[PDB]
This record gives structure tokens, C-alpha cells and sequence, in this order.
């Protein structure tokens, strides 16, 4: 039995070739959705029995977990089209830490450096729709995954603050916290070769 | 009069293009390098009066300084080609923490999250040719810029560990600081696009 947890941050695709991947060498797996805020906090619980978590969070070190990088992924700041900064400059990308941002969050009430929320008037969800319903409302503003908001994007529902802080959207590692047992097996190796492969392809 | 701060992890070929486009706009330009682990905590300094950083090290906000992304470029941890783990798997990866690595050291004892080193045999040095010579010589393990190691790797001086956790090279972002006074200005819009064009160039 393999147990795998992939964050809501990880395009649903990615979870294709994989899961064929890991069927041909394991008989039984396992795929856990969670909030990326959710993802090593889950892990860390002993009971919870993972053995491997794809997320974009990051920590320099987990008992008993490698880490490795799979490859990279890109989110957006996303706000109402009308937003006070709608298609403002550099100057109100220094702002965003005065607007309203709608932010993941975590049962543990903590946050790591990367997910942890930039701005002082913040309001929590426990998942991306749930965040760009609120932003769709002019709430507040928000970073969630490229294939979350490629959809709206294109109607014009929301609109892109990122492109002057990073063009081409915010690049993201892809990291893979494994159970140190999978280090010295085959199975696993063959699964990382595939898995990187795949997110390569999406951009 | 404009004052650029270099860390000596972005390329020397990167202080090109972008020299020569500051130089169009501002009549005096000071270049200043220093070691990635000294970038933020010169620019803090208030006497200092950098108006620009260029370094990979990160913090989430310094005061009256605006954070961006120019760039990525590619760090690989190096080794002796002889050394316990010169070759071995994802396995030897997880034993970096136990291994002696080369570390660079800070004026202000203290490192970001980024740079702080992983083991507990650390040895400091103040930039990567010290860094590079203790290495060369089988003294430990240290992470340094593409551009400083790429020589010394044709030759077989030196050996690369990082693949197995990152191929391609451990990716890092160029963040670009600056005094929030050049935000609503053309001179700096006109050097961003140039200096994004290059480092795109340079892989
Ligand atoms: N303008 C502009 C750009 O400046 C910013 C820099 C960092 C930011 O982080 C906000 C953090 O509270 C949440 N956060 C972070 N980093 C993520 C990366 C990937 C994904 Cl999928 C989600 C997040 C996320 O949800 C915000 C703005
Ligand atoms: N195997 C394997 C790979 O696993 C590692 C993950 C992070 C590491 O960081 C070491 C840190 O003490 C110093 N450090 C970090 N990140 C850098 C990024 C760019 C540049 Cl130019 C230098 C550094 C650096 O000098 C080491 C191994």
C-alpha cells in the first residue's frame, strides 16, 4: 500500500501520468487532496501514514522525509477587474500589503515564509474556489495556481497584478517530501524520472 | 547619482547590458559587488544609500525597499570527484546534513532561510573562490553559482551532487531591491525590461 497526498496547488493533470506510473510497480495507491497550508502539517502526523507529498511548501527539514524538486509551476495575483489596482503600476504591487487579500488557511492556525498571508486586512478560506469566489466579488485580492484562474482570465472576471513583480507569472517549485525508506528503491526513482517529465510538459 | 549593489552570485555577464542601460538615463552609476549572505544587510544600513539591490537572497519586506523578480539562474552543489558521496544516489543527498560543507559567512553573524547552511560541520568563507579552493581540495561539499563551477566541471576538478535533487541545477531567483522612491519612474520601468531580456539569455 502507497499512500500519496498532492496540494490543491498541483494542476489535476499532473496526476495522471503519475498515478499510471506508481500502478505499474505498487498494486495499491492511494491520492490525498489538501490545502497546500494543510500539506506538511498532514504529513507530520505520524498516524496519517503518508509516504509521499507533492506541495509547494517548503521546510529546510522534516523528521524522517527527504526532499527533492519535481520541477515548477506558476500562480497569479488575481483581483477584480475594477479593483482600487486594477491594472496599476509597481507602486501598488507595494500596496497589496494594504488591500484586503483573501489567503489559504491551515488547521494548525500557523503558516510557513511562502504561504504565510503579505497583508494586515486578511480574510481566510480553506480552498482556491472558495478564494476566487470571494476575489470574483471584489473581497479582496489573491494568488492561486495558473489552471484555477487560466479559465476566468480569459472572460475577463479577473484580472493579473503579478506581471510587473514576475513576468510570465510567479515560478513555484514543485517539491517531493518522500519517506526516507523509498530513497534506496528502484520503484521510486522510476516514479521521479516520470513525474518530472510531466511538469516539464505543462509549461 | 545612482548606487547598484551586485551579490557575487549573479553572473559578471549580467553587468553588461545592464551597465550600459542605467548609463542612458543617470550621467553617474556605482557598481558595488558583495557576498549574497552581506546583499540585504548592506542596503539596511542607511548610510550605505543603495538605491539598488541585485541578489538571490529573500526576506518577505525591508523598509522604504520594493521587492521584484529580474531573472532565475543556476546554483549546484559541488564536491571533490573522490569525495565519500562523489557519485552516490538521493541516498548521500540526505547525508549533506552530516557531511562538512563551505559555507559563506556574514558581517552580521546571522543568515536568511535561504543561505543558512544545512549541516552541522560548517566552515565559513567571505566569497566562492575561498569557497571553491577548500572544495577543490577535499575539505567538504559547497553550493556555488553555474558560472564559477561550469569551468572547473569540464576539467573534472570538481563534481556535482545536486541532479538527483534538482537536475538541470538547483534554480534560484534574481530579486531586484529598490528604493521605493524609483517606483513611479520611467528611467527604472526602461533598465527592469533590459536587465529581464538578459537573464533570460543567459540560460
Ligand atoms: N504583486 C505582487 C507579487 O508579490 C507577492 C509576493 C508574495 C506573495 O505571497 C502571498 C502569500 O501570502 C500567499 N502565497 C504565496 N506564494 C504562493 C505561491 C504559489 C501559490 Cl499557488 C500560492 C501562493 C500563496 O498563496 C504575494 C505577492
Ligand atoms: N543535495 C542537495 C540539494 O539540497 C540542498 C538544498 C538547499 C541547500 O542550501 C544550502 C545553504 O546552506 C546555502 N545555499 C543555499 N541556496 C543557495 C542557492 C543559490 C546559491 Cl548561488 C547559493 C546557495 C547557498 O549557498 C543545499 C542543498
Amino acid at each position: 500500500n502507497l499512500r500519496v497526498l498532492l496540494d490543491t496547488a498541483i494542476p489535476p493533470s499532473f496526476c495522471d501520468t503519475v498515478s499510471s506510473v506508481l500502478l505499474d510497480d505498487f498494486n495499491m495507491v492511494s491520492l490525498i487532496r489538501t490545502s497546500p497550508a494543510d500539506s506538511l502539517a498532514t504529513i507530520k502526523q505520524d498516524n496519517a501514514e503518508i509516504d509521499i507529498a507533492i506541495t509547494i511548501d517548503e521546510e529546510l527539514k522534516i523528521s524522517r522525509f527527504n526532499q527533492c524538486v519535481l520541477g515548477y509551476t506558476k500562480a497569479f495575483v488575481v483581483a477584480h477587474p475594477q479593483h482600487p489596482l486594477c491594472n496599476a503600476s509597481l507602486h501598488s504591487i507595494a500596496s497589496l500589503a494594504n488591500y484586503r487579500q483573501i489567503s489559504l488557511g491551515s488547521r494548525s492556525g500557523q503558516h510557513s515564509n511562502l504561504l504565510r498571508p503579505v497583508s494586515d486586512k486578511v480574510l481566510f478560506v480553506e480552498n482556491f474556489d472558495d478564494m476566487l469566489r470571494l476575489v470574483e466579488a471584489g473581497v479582496g485580492w489573491g494568488i492561486a495556481p495558473h489552471y484555477f484562474v487560466e479559465e476566468r482570465l480569459r472572460n475577463g472576471t479577473l484580472a493579473v497584478l503579478s506581471e510587473l513583480y514576475e513576468p510570465g507569472g510567479i515560478d513555484t517549485k514543485v517539491y517531493c517530501y518522500y519517506n526516507t525508506a523509498l530513497e534506496s528503491e528502484r520503484s521510486f526513482l522510476r516514479f521521479l524520472e516520470s513525474a518530472r517529465q510531466r511538469l516539464r510538459e505543462l509549461g
